[PDB]
């Protein structure tokens, strides 16, 4: 199963970062988190986690793109930053 979520941020500056270390995979196309920075807007919000991915930012389809482009909308983007996000999985597992 997978959860989709929507995540606002919100840029104080336009040169602010959001925080976020974006990452492709070889074996499965999309780009996801691979962790937030310490201190920085995404880990103030509190909801975006290690391993999610990236489905769509401000209305940009991300299934099949890349961290560039991705850093591409967000460097030019506007104050507000929204996210669409797919959290697959179980978050707790007895084994």
């Amino acid at each position: 199963s997978m959860e989709i979520l929507q995540v606002a941020l919100h840029k104080r500056d336009s040169g602010e970062q959001l925080g976020i270390k974006l990452v492709r995979r070889t074996d499965e196309p999309g780009v996801f988190i691979l962790d937030l920075l310490e201190g920085g807007l995404a880990a103030q919000d509190g909801r975006l986690s290690s391993n999610d991915r990236v489905l769509a930012i401000n209305g940009h389809d991300l299934k099949y793109g890349t961290p560039e482009l991705a850093a591409q909308i967000i460097q030019a983007s506007g104050e507000r930053v929204n996210l669409t996000i797919a959290r697959p999985g179980k978050p707790e597992i007895e084994l």
